[PDB]
């Protein structure tokens, strides 16, 4: 049986509004309704992995697993295996996979983060799952962020606390947060960002939704505007939105948005908004293609509509050679030339690099760089040709060109990372000096850049 080089992944997010679901929810898993929908000719074709995030979920794990598995069996005639399930309060993630993938999936990891302090600790946060699919690491985060149109900054803070504190993926990647630990990271949920228009415009917004004039409303979506200002979700991608706002509906119809302030809303307006979102971040030069992104029209138990997204995701095989794993392959090497980091820090310490990759037997520390002042105030840390030569475990270019090197720049004084990035080895040429580049982040915020040249030797 050949190992796959692509899988398809279903992501769902649904804030259930503390109500049980209706008897049929298959339109969700079939990507049918509004937006970018899946072709009818694919309806019997199972996705490889289904990741279901709920918020305000009233069901037990058992109750929801029975609904999910029976739903997928009806659609596909496949009995899916449960990879993982994790619940924090009423926030839940379920991962299901086709039975043929059971012996491809390993290193399963679950975690949660509770957001807020005192008043604001008690029901928001995130759950996540990670695992390996053969040679590819996959991460999934379902977050329910702070509600309310005037709390976008709180949502951004919630996001930072989640990516700092969620402990998924390889713990040996100690300098790296979840935004660097996975070949593919999917982050979805009731992110709760709103269409920021005046309350008086509520009926105008509804008009525009009825006319399917979404681009105009999207120019005021707080998640797009905060992302464009680099306040949140830096270096993530979202498909274009072509479906109506998924919140806030009257229950048992989709004909009516319930936006007016009520005691039950804390006297807050809920103008129609795209609360419910799917974003992703994949390592450079890996295949990832969004093939659906939309909302259902026929599931009406909640004041939110479910959202679906589906993806093609490149995956790699487990690789065994006569040499690595268990030793190095002397026919392989990775050389960094003429490298320098540009940092935004005002601190004066020396810095060194750490190189992490599953193509190395263990992480590699460089010598300290040479600090200089940039012509616009910046710290520049020069490594020249001083960086260690990296010795991969496997030299076969069918393996090595698919790998990635994570880089941390660390203070000699504290050994704390000031910035993290990622370099793909999917080069235009081997045995050739080629430019490389990554932005550097810390806690998901831009802290600098790393650039230089690489020279990759493979066995070919
Ligand atoms: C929100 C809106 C627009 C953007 C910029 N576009 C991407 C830059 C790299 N590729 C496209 C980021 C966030
Ligand atoms: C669903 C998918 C994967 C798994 C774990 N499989 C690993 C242990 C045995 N071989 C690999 C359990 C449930």
């Amino acid at each position: 049986q050949p190992e796959p080089d692509m899988i398809t992944i279903f992501i769902g997010t649904w804030n259930m509004g503390n109500a049980p679901p209706p008897k049929k929810i298959t339109s969700w898993f079939l990507s049918k309704g509004q937006g970018k929908t899946r072709d009818d000719s694919a309806d019997y074709i199972p996705h490889d992995i289904y990741v279901i995030g709920t918020q305000e979920d009233p069901l037990s794990e058992k109750e929801w697993l029975e609904i999910l598995k029976h739903s997928l069996q009806e659609i596909t005639s496949v009995t899916f295996k449960t990879v993982a399930i994790h619940t924090l309060w009423n926030i839940r993630i379920v991962v299901l996979a086709k039975p043929e993938h059971e012996n491809r999936i390993s290193h399963i990891c679950t975690d949660n983060v509770k957001t807020g302090i005192a008043n604001t600790l008690g029901n928001k946060g995130a759950v996540g799952v990670s695992f390996m699919f053969n040679g590819t690491s996959l991460g999934f985060v379902n977050s329910h962020l702070t509600s309310g149109s005037e709390k976008k900054l709180r949502r951004n803070q919630n996001y930072m606390n989640i990516l700092r504190f969620l402990a998924l993926g390889d713990k040996k990647l100690s300098p790296f947060n979840i935004t660097h630990r996975f070949t593919h990271l999917f982050w979805f949920g009731d992110l709760n960002y709103r269409v920021d228009l005046p309350t008086w415009e509520a009926e105008t917004i509804i008009q525009k939704i009825k006319q399917q004039q979404y681009a105009d409303l999207l120019s005021h979506d707080q998640l797009l505007t905060e992302r464009r200002e680099q306040k949140v979700f830096l270096h993530f991608e979202e498909e274009e939105i072509t479906f109506a706002p998924t919140y806030r509906f009257e229950r048992l119809t989709r004909d009516k948005y319930a936006y007016t302030k009520q005691k039950a809303t804390g006297m807050k307006y809920n103008l129609p908004s795209w609360c419910d979102r799917v974003l992703w971040k994949s390592y450079p030069l890996v295949h990832v293609v969004c093939q659906s992104y939309g909302s259902t029209s026929d599931i009406m138990t909640s004041d939110h509509s479910p959202v679906f997204a589906t993806f093609e995701a490149g995956v790699t095989s487990q690789f065994v050679s006569k040499n690595g794993p268990g030793t190095v392959d002397s026919q392989g090497q990775i050389e960094f030339l003429r490298c320098y980091a540009t940092l935004k820090t005002k601190s004066q310490t020396k810095f060194y690099l750490e190189f992490h990759s599953s193509c190395l037997e263990s992480f590699v520390k460089s010598q300290e760089g040479e600090n200089e002042e940039g012509s616009e105030g910046e710290l520049v840390v020069k490594f020249g040709e001083t960086l260690p030569k990296l010795k991969p475990i496997i030299s076969d270019p069918e393996y090595l060109l698919d790998q990635h090197i994570l880089i941390s720049i660390k203070s000699s004084d504290s050994d704390e990372s000031y910035g993290e990035g990622c370099i793909a080895l999917r080069l235009e040429a081997t045995e050739t000096q080629l430019p490389i580049y990554t932005p550097l982040t810390h806690h998901g915020e831009l802290t600098g850049h790393f650039q230089g040249e690489i020279k990759l030797q493979t066995s070919q």
